[PDB]
């Protein structure tokens, strides 16, 4: 009746979650993985499978997800490693054994040990290499990270995105998030650049945004006085009220530029129609001539929890965070973390435009 959630002709949506597909990717009990750092073999992927980036390769989606083994209590005391799969139809997946991205004794172990390497953002250039955005963690400081490969499975760590901008200014500042600006060419998700430069959205607090020359070395827009440019921030009275999180990879599109996000919802100040202290997912637009022009975003949540796998008993309501999105057979695959402890998957269709998820 009045739950109807229309969404502007500009935004994706709605992505449809299909029948008996979800949970894609959920925890391994049996899965064991010998650890460099820890020198024993662990169960890398028993407790949470989730975070997850999506990318085009071989004919295939590829996906990377965050795991993490018991090796901790609760929040952030645990240690993650990216595990792999790929799939055929964007909904079943063929998963490795073994982690293909984690921490070793090279030259990150400072940055990331024992927190491990997570929630990974992955997008690829015209000529094939796949840039990482991904968090380091080692209990103290989370940096946004860059790794690089040309097969998803052998990456080259170059450590933190802000290590050499304006002579390490920025090296401890704590961050995560990275969403690159891409383009759909010739039926291909890629990386593009606007202004001569490569350009990303991150952050969690706020959305904030940062340029590059070669994808490795990232320097953050900052004011006149050198503090960090806010695009845009959490509000008052509605569900991005604590946080607005980046979420996959921004698309340049003939209405704009979109950068879909994840909105975290304040128990004092947000708004009580959702849960509070959870995710739910929205979008943002902005002016394709300029992308740190901010234009709108949606009011409502185009996607939030609404069947169990999505929740918990950790979270009874749920919570999902949108991170991987694939345009793969002429439909988009919209990949997420589902209460922290599964992926999930949704699929928008261009050609036959579903509802988004209803007003709660």
């Amino acid at each position: 009746n009045h739950k109807e959630n229309k969404l502007p002709d500009w935004a994706f949506g709605g992505f449809e979650r299909p029948k008996n597909v979800n949970p894609v990717i959920s925890p391994i009990e049996n899965t064991k993985f010998y650890c460099p750092l820890t020198k024993d073999s662990i169960a890398w992927e028993s407790n949470d499978t989730f975070n997850p980036a999506a990318t085009l390769y071989n004919g295939e989606i590829v996906v990377l997800y965050r795991a993490e083994d018991k090796s901790g209590v609760g929040i952030g005391h645990r240690t993650s490693r990216l595990g792999y799969a790929t799939s055929t139809d964007g909904t079943h997946f063929q998963r490795e054994k073994t982690p293909v991205f984690y921490p070793d004794n090279d030259s990150q172990k400072e940055l990331e040990w024992p927190g491990g390497c997570e929630d990974p953002r992955i997008a690829v250039t015209d000529d094939g290499l796949y840039v990482m955005m991904y968090t380091q963690w080692n209990r103290h400081v989370p940096r946004l990270a860059v790794a690089t490969s040309r097969n998803l499975k052998d990456w080259t760590k170059h450590g933190p995105a802000f290590a050499k901008a304006f002579d390490g200014k920025f090296f401890n500042l704590g961050c995560k998030s990275g969403s690159i600006l891409t383009e759909v060419v010739k039926g291909k998700q890629v990386i593009k650049k606007v202004n001569g430069k490569y350009f990303m959205y991150w952050g969690e607090e706020h959305v904030f945004a940062a340029t590059s020359d070669d994808l490795i070395h990232w320097t953050p827009i900052v004011n006149i006085d050198g503090s960090l440019k806010k695009l845009f921030s959490p509000r008052d009275g509605y569900f991005d009220s604590h946080l607005t999180e980046c979420g996959p990879p921004a698309i340049y599109t003939p209405k704009g530029i979109v950068l879909l996000y994840n909105g975290k919802n304040h128990s004092g100040r947000g708004d009580k129609r959702y849960t509070a202290n959870v995710y739910a997912a929205g979008q943002a637009l902005f002016d394709a001539n300029d992308p740190t022009r901010f234009i709108t975003r949606l009011d409502e949540p185009f996607f939030r929890p609404m069947d169990s796998f999505e929740k918990s008993g950790q979270y009874v309501d749920g919570t999902v965070f949108i991170e991987g999105m694939v345009y793969f057979k002429n439909k988009w695959y919209l990949y997420y973390g589902c209460a922290d402890s599964k992926v999930g998957v949704a699929v928008y269709d261009p050609k036959r435009p579903a509802k988004a998820d209803p007003l709660p």
